[PDB]
DNA sequence: ACTGGAGAAAGAAAGTGAAAGGAAGATAAAACGGGATTCATACACCGTTAAATACCGGTTTAAAAATCCCGTGGCGCGTTTTAAAAAATCTGTGCGGGTGATTTTAT
């Protein structure tokens, strides 16, 4: 789901987080593809304050964010 | 000749799809054990009598009970271990409005 940029210098790159695919589609068409990236999420995210470490690890959105 | 960037080769480390097999499950056929009938047949209850046994009086005697000395092991005390049961603390889950997403078929 990641739409990456073309710059290879991390000090000149940006990342945007959006709520879902409907917002991501609109964001990808108006961005500057040279040094901007878009990563869509899915709904409300897990509350890590009330959860456990294994429960956090078993999540999918958190894993995708960590990988990104 | 020399320098530094860039592309291509070559080599080594990590991820991968496929692998007997075995303990761990699961599912049927079989052997079992516990009720409803059906009587014939052996068992329960009632008069009669010869016989076997219980009981009394007095011995006795051999065996068991009572008594004394002693020397030990089997209970008793104090202090540790160790499972077992109980109290305390975590883990899921569903109720109803909200946010955002997935898949298979025909022509």
């Amino acid at each position: 789901k990641l739409a990456d940029c073309q710059e290879r210098d991390p000090a000149l790159s940006e990342l945007y987080l959006v709520e879902g695919d409907s917002a991501g589609g609109s964001a990808k068409q108006g961005r500057n593809r040279k040094n901007q990236a878009i990563l869509p999420l899915k709904g409300k995210i897990l509350n890590v304050e009330k959860a456990r470490f294994d429960k956090m690890l078993s999540s999918q959105e958190v894993a995708t964010l960590i990988t990104a």
